[PDB]
């Protein structure tokens, strides 16, 4: 079982992810792809990015929102992504932001429900898949 159907949000979510911790390390002239390419912008970007603890711009946060699904799937313990381990240090609990309760769409239901934060995204996302 490979590619086989489910929803298109999980595949979205896995192209994204996938360009993203491939971008982050890609350094072969070779590879030739319009995410890969895409993605060094805001790779290039967030390795900059230390204004994130006074006020960090949006893509900063962003970013963490698909690396987050990869540090759930990197086998190595010691990612070569410096925004995979980064998560990983912070947990992503909060444990104290409101438990993430109050919605109105998203009791616990889809299982993919942070996607609504892509609804904040850049109309035009000259640097993220539209
Ligand atoms: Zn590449
Ligand atoms: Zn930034
Ligand atoms: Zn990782």
């Amino acid at each position: 079982a490979t590619q086989s159907p489910g929803d298109s949000r999980r595949l979205s979510i896995q192209r994204a992810i996938q360009s993203l911790v491939h971008a982050a390390q890609c350094r072969n002239a070779n590879c030739s792809l319009p995410s890969c390419q895409k993605m060094k912008r805001v790779v290039q970007h967030t390795k900059g990015c230390k204004r994130k603890t006074n006020g960090g711009c949006p893509i900063c946060k962003q970013l963490i929102a698909l690396a987050a699904y990869h540090a759930k799937h990197c086998q190595e313990n010691k990612c070569p992504v410096p925004f995979c381990l980064n998560i990983k240090q912070k947990g992503g609990s909060g444990g104290g932001t409101g438990g993430g309760s109050g919605t109105i769409e998203g009791r616990g239901d889809g299982g993919t429900t942070f996607e609504h934060l892509w609804s904040s995204l850049e109309p035009d996302s000259t640097y993220f898949d539209l």
